[PDB]
């Protein structure tokens, strides 16, 4: 589908049997979501955004169906004021940007 | 001209008669960009993100042409750790999400 960009670009995300609403996101490199328990297994992380630090929870290998496309890959866990789907995902399910 | 997300969107942009790279985000509303001299008076303002919230200077009216698109708007100036062009210039490009 066609996204304007008029509205923040949320999306319906299947991820550890949740269901969730994230930010199509090309400003970020990785997926970051508010907390929640992934099963797999992590090791610990700190990225950097506007105003700073935040430490999360590097999964790998981690499935989740954005949209209806799904796709596998690393996805940090930690306390982000909203969920953020990154390129690191958005490159599986083929999304680009069109002007 | 459409662009993967494979590597991060970023364009040139030109404001206030100096040339500068911009990452292209989806994710943030309105334009934020680093430290530069913008002609102009401006408003103190308070905008938050991962890490926490920083003071950006508000300046108004603010041409600028990105990729050859051109645009007036809102651009906050402060200490990001990126230029990033908001949805509030995106749209008036005609950007869109193809998914
Ligand atoms: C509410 C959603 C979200 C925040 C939860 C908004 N942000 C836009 C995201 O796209 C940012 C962009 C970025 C920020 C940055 F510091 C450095 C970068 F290189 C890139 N990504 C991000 O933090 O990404 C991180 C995770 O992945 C990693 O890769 C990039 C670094 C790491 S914002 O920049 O805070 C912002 C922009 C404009 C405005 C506001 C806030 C309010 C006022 C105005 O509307």
């Amino acid at each position: 589908p066609q996204i304007t960009l008029w509205k923040r670009p949320l999306v319906t995300i299947k991820i550890g049997g949740q269901l969730k609403e994230a930010l199509l996101d090309t400003g970020a490199d990785d997926t970051v979501l508010e907390e929640m328990n992934l099963p797999g297994r992590w090791k610990p992380k700190m990225i950097g955004g506007i105003g700073g630090f935040i430490k999360v929870r590097q999964y790998d290998q981690i499935l989740i169906e954005i949209c209806g496309h799904k796709a596998i890959g690393t996805v940090l866990v930690g306390p982000t004021p909203v969920n953020i789907i990154g390129r690191n995902l958005l490159t599986q399910i083929g999304c680009t940007l069109n002007f």
